[PDB]
C-alpha cells in the first residue's frame, strides 16, 4: 500500500500545503 500511503502522506503533503497557505 506504498501508493495508497503516498496519498496519506499527500494528505498531510497538503495538509502541509495549507500550513503554508494559512501563513501566505
Amino acid at each position: 500500500i506504498w501508493l495508497t500511503a503516498l496519498k496519506f502522506l499527500g494528505k498531510n503533503l497538503g495538509k502541509l500545503a495549507k500550513q503554508q497557505l494559512a501563513k501566505l
